[PDB]
Parts: structure tokens; C-alpha cells; sequence
């Protein structure tokens, strides 16, 4: 199967704007012919999670 057939969504808003926040995206999947036929469920990665804004929040006096 071609996993790139079903496009990924956009990276969501960073949970924490600083101090190592997290964000995630996922493929856009609608149940149809190509999906069930080509076994796109088992051999494809449907999610990608990443840490965002790992720079420490500025410490002010
Ligand atoms: C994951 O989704 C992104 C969004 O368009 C593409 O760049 C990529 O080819 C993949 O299928
Ligand atoms: C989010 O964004 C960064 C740039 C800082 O201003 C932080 O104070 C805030 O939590």
C-alpha cells in the first residue's frame, strides 16, 4: 500500500509555548475501497508526535 495516499494533517498548536511543549499530526483517513483492499491499516504509520519549543521559558527576576 501507499501510505502517502492519505495525507497528514497539520502540526497542531504547541501545548506549551516553552519548557518542552508537545504537538502532534495524523494522516487523514476515510474508510474506502483503496484502504481496505491494500491493507493500509497494518503497514502504515497513522501518527507522528514531536516535542515543540524545548527552550526553557525565560526566567525573570
Ligand atoms: C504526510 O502528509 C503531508 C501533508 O501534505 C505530505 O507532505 C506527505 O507527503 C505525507 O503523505
Ligand atoms: C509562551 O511563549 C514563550 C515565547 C514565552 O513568552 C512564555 O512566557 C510563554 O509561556
Amino acid at each position: 500500500c501507499f501510505c502517502d495516499h492519505y495525507a497528514w494533517t497539520q502540526w497542531t498548536s504547541c501545548s506549551k509555548t516553552c519548557n518542552s511543549g508537545t504537538q502532534s499530526r495524523h494522516r487523514q483517513i476515510v474508510v474506502d475501497k483503496y484502504y481496505q483492499e491494500n491493507f493500509c491499516e497494518q503497514i502504515c504509520s497513522k501518527q507522528e508526535t514531536r516535542e515543540c519549543n524545548w527552550q526553557r521559558c525565560p526566567i525573570n527576576c
